[PDB]
């Protein structure tokens, strides 16, 4: 990483807007599930844009691809999802200065089946 120090000077600082939080999932519609982020910090630079990725736990997990994006100015995002179809939900921050990393990893959203459980494969992740 860089290293400074001292300096003088009336110049802000920036870095992309910080990762949203609280990220959670909830609906009311029927085929459209809304995504609720909140966007922290924006470092001097405001948010703009809301980009959203999603990774295949059920096929893939660790491939996040592109799902869908929204303005800086809303936090809601309805979100197209599909029957036997696992997967995470990550939000991302884009403003005048870049995109910001990816949202910590929201719950484990597991669609409708034939069968109950929210996970049909447990395991102790995260220990």
């Amino acid at each position: 990483g860089s290293s400074g120090s001292s300096g003088p000077t009336p110049a802000p600082v920036y870095d992309v807007p910080n990762p949203p939080f609280d990220l959670e999932l909830t609906d009311q519609l029927d085929k459209s599930v809304q995504l609720s982020w909140t966007p922290g910090d924006d470092n001097n630079s405001p948010i703009t844009k809301f980009i959203i990725e999603y990774e295949d736990a059920m096929h893939k997990p660790g491939l996040w691809h592109h799902q869908t994006e929204v303005s800086g100015t809303q936090t809601t995002a309805q979100l197209n999802l599909s029957p036997y179809v696992n997967y995470s939900f990550r939000v991302m921050a884009v403003n005048s200065i870049g995109k910001s990393l990816p949202s910590e990893a929201s719950e484990q959203y597991l669609t409708k089946a034939s069968e109950p459980d929210k996970n049909p494969t447990s395991g102790p992740s995260s220990g």
